[PDB]
């Protein structure tokens, strides 16, 4: 498949270099330099339990891409014991080939949050990276609230 080949070339040229998450306040709650978008392994992350109390979280994601993309975007779902509680869609748009870019996003809370003690180790955030219609990769991060 031609679309399969193109998806693989974009994955091959892509890297998430670093990311922060902030109370939308301004305070950095989490930051890391591990590429959490790599597919096929379950990533793990520890975040402060107080993040669950934010009405919104601001994310800064810095990424490199050898390939040009027409409409880079993400679909992300929070799963609790296998069940999707919440979904978000974000669009970055055009990506210049061989560029490194910082993408800021406002992630808004939906519903009432279970306690951190119940959620911890039982939440997966699944992130699907698209160029327009073309699915480039699916990755998963298991969350611990600490
Ligand atoms: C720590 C940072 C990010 C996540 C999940 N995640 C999020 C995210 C975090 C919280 C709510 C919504 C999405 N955006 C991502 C972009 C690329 C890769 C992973 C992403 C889990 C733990
Ligand atoms: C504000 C916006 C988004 C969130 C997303 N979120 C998060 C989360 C938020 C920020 C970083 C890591 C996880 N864990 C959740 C568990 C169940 C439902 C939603 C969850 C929290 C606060």
């Amino acid at each position: 498949s031609a679309k399969d080949e193109r998806a693989r070339e974009i994955l091959r040229g892509f890297k998430l270099n670093w990311m922060n998450l902030r109370d939308a306040t301004g305070k950095i709650l989490w930051q890391g330099t591990e590429d959490l978008s790599v597919p096929g392994v379950e990533h793990e992350a520890r975040v402060p339990k107080k993040i669950l109390k934010c009405k919104a979280v601001s994310r800064e994601l810095n990424f490199s891409s050898t390939e040009q993309m027409e409409k880079f975007r993400l679909e992300q779902k929070v799963y609790f014991k296998g069940q999707c509680l919440e979904e978000w869609f974000f669009e970055f748009g055009f990506v210049i080939p061989n560029s490194t870019n910082t993408w800021q996003s406002l992630i808004e809370a939906a519903s009432q949050m279970m306690p951190a003690s119940v959620l911890t180790g039982n939440v997966i955030i699944e992130t699907k990276f698209f160029d327009d219609d073309l699915l480039v990769s699916t990755s998963r991060v298991r969350l611990f609230y600490v």
